[PDB]
């Protein structure tokens, strides 16, 4: 079909243009689809990008309006004060506002379809709303539109929710377009995606990106897929993982690293009312927060992330037990049996279950997935899914077995429920993953697991070794290893904060010296050095320079492989804001030679300061590219929870940033 309606070139100065005598005899049936090509880098706080109302005294609550807010949010709202209707439908988060330099082309297209009575957004090649109503409202059956307005919306005479911006393209079509049809419209994208909806993972969400360049020039990036709406630990959680070959230009379909099947994969749309959106899967086991290196001696990519056992999360995570018990030197995973209110098992050599009580072997025994064996057989259990059906989270049996795994709720025998740091590896760079191991203990007995930093281990340039590090409370706690991740130890770094959320991320300056850059409660980045290759480290100091909230946020970091201004230099990648997680920087430092410290001499400004930007993965592309994959939201704000497709992928250059 073919536009009724169609402009362009449409300046919005804070003063309506009125459509009306062009638009209104065409408005036919009850079925329209608006498609709109927009730029907005300085808009108002809220803004009217289109509006069709009633203009008459009397009649200020009849229109309908394509809105937006300077936080990024898009909505619309359907309005008839005689029908009794007043519609409002948004989603944070779903606009671009600047890319190096240039206000972006946002492709906005929403479908008002009568006969499925319902109202469709898509932003930018993303669908960010679609609600089904029982009494659905044309936008043409507005009871006595005679106003068509770009750039405000007309209430008795008046213009209401001025806006500033550009609309380059409009048109409109008598038509609900179909999914497919919208699929055909030409995008203007700065960015691309890796990860989203509807993918191979089949989770709804996803957070936590990683990006790391290995020896080959393939570029592999994890993230967590996250099922249970973006909530942490407690939920359903895997790690999924996917590559570039052709310097991210394009990415491979996603595997999972590590998952747990005690919980179906479900593509489920998590509710976002103040009512339900707390709802949050408390019976599934689950990995969170991965990080990924890669070793030169056996060329193994390895990937660690944290393991949760059935409804544990970092908030009930037992802090006084490691799960381990040690005996002589080793370590070994203590369970309980169904029935025993203590943990009288470990698993010993050949993943045989000892009795610890009798001292005695019984006839189980854990494989390699840490599934239960009886008598060389593997037990199941059943598996859940989740609906809300009933108007409530409900987590029940689906009647489809899976092999019984010691994470699992349902399991014969139980780990300790706290936190764990597993490992796996690829040997062909991330198109196939090992089964994953759990890493020893590395602070006793009565200490759960530390905290993995999401993003980069550190692979040392005229070493074999590796580095990850990791937090807890009162510390950073590297986790070395020197022969390809088959044995660790730790190095512990003091830090003054108590409980923090230390989130670390490290570059080598120079050959066996470590910059190690991580989020405090400060509101201020600090950071340590080692000049040990990681045996020792310094006390903490801090960037004064950029800014982040009281709780911080995740910040990535790497040293580039080219001089810049003849220096060596180090990217940093954060919010910079005191507000939220927004204001989105690349910031570059150059390394002063004389005493390692860095001045922090660019900020590249990735979006709006008022648009988000949470966790962060960077890295540089063979080409010398610098790859970004970042939470395009404010993965803080308990407005912006369960968003789809906001971790995103841009392409920059080092002159973009300077
Ligand atoms: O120097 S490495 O530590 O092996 C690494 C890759 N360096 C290449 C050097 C050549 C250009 C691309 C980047 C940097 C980290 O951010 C990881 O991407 C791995």
């Amino acid at each position: 079909i073919s536009p009724i309606f169609q402009g362009g070139s449409y300046q919005l100065n804070n003063k309506s243009i009125d459509i009306s005598s062009l638009l209104l005899d065409k408005l036919s049936g009850e079925s329209q689809t608006v498609v709109m090509k927009f730029k907005a880098d300085k808009p108002n706080s809220l803004q009217a990008l289109f509006g069709l109302s009633n203009s008459k005294a009397g009649f200020k609550n009849n229109y309908f309006s394509i809105f937006m807010r300077d936080s990024g949010e898009i909505g619309v709202e359907i309005r008839d004060a005689q029908k009794g209707i007043n519609y409002l439908f948004s989603r944070p988060a779903s606009l671009w506002g600047k890319h190096k330099g240039q206000a972006v082309e946002n492709t906005l297209v929403f479908v008002s379809d009568s006969k499925d009575k319902t109202y469709t957004m898509y932003v930018n090649g993303i669908e960010v709303f679609s609600e089904t109503v029982d009494t659905f409202l044309p936008i043409s059956n507005i009871n006595g539109i005679d106003k068509a307005t770009l750039g405000a919306v007309n209430r008795e005479g008046k213009e209401h929710y001025l806006a500033k911006g550009s609309i380059d393209e409009i048109s409109l079509f008598n038509k609900a377009i179909s999914d497919q049809e919208v699929s055909t419209i030409p995008l203007s994208n700065p960015f691309q995606l890796i990860f989203q909806s509807g993918d191979s993972t089949q989770a709804n969400y996803f957070r936590i990106p990683t990006l790391y360049t290995l020896s080959s020039g393939r570029v592999l990036s994890s993230i967590d897929a996250r099922y249970g709406g973006t909530h942490d630990s407690k939920s359903k959680i895997n790690i999924a993982t996917s590559y570039s070959d052709d310097n991210g230009k394009t990415w491979s379909e996603p595997i999972f690293a590590m998952k747990f099947n005690d919980y179906e994969e479900q593509l489920v749309y998590w509710p976002r009312d103040n009512k339900l959106k707390n709802s949050q899967i408390s019976g599934s086991a689950s990995f969170i927060d991965s990080s990924i290196v890669e070793d030169k001696k056996s060329g193994k990519t390895i990937l660690l992330a944290d393991v949760m056992p059935a409804g544990i999360g970092n908030n009930n995570a037992n802090k006084a037990d490691s799960g381990f018990k040690e005996i002589n030197g080793h370590y070994y995973l203590k369970l309980k049996k169904n029935g025993d209110n203590d943990f009288r098992y470990t698993v010993r050599e050949n993943g045989v279950v000892y009795n610890e009580t009798t001292n005695k072997p019984t006839n189980y025994t854990i494989n390699d997935k840490y599934e239960v064996l009886e008598g060389g057989k593997s037990l199941t259990v059943e598996q859940y899914s989740v609906d809300f059906d009933s108007g409530s989270l409900r987590e029940r049996h689906n009647g489809k077995q899976v092999p019984m795994n010691v994470f699992y709720k349902d399991s014969l025998f139980k780990v300790t429920p706290t936190n764990y740091i597993a490992m796996t590896t690829s040997q062909n760079r991330g198109e196939s993953w090992e089964q994953f191991k759990l890493l020893p203990p590395f602070l006793g007995e009565k200490h759960n697991g530390t905290y993995l930093c999401p993003g980069q281990g550190l692979a040392l340039k005229s070493s074999n070794r590796l580095i990850f590090a990791t937090y807890t409370s009162g510390e950073l706690t590297y986790l070395i290893s020197d022969d390809s991740g088959q044995t660790w130890k730790k190095s512990s770094a003091s830090i003054p904060f108590k409980n923090a959320t230390a989130e670390a991320q490290m570059v080598e300056l120079r050959d066996g010296v470590i910059r190690t850059f991580f989020r405090t409660t400060t509101g201020k980045i600090a950071y340590m050095t080692s000049r040990d290759s990681g045996e020792t480290w310094s006390k903490v100091s801090y960037i004064d320079g950029i800014q982040q909230t009281s709780y911080g946020t995740q910040v990535s970091a790497i040293k580039y492989s080219q001089l810049i201004d003849g220096k060596e230099a180090v990217i940093l990648s954060t919010p910079n804001s005191r507000s939220g997680r927004k204001g989105g920087q690349l910031v570059v430092g150059l390394v002063n030679k004389e005493d390692d410290s860095i001045d922090w001499k660019y900020h590249y400004g990735i979006d709006l300061p008022s648009y988000g930007y949470a966790y962060s993965a960077i890295t540089e592309l063979p080409n010398h590219h610098i790859g970004v994959l970042f939470e395009k939201y404010d993965s803080w704000s308990r407005n912006e929870l369960h968003l789809s497709n906001v971790v995103q992928y841009i392409d920059l250059e080092i002159n973009d940033l300077t």
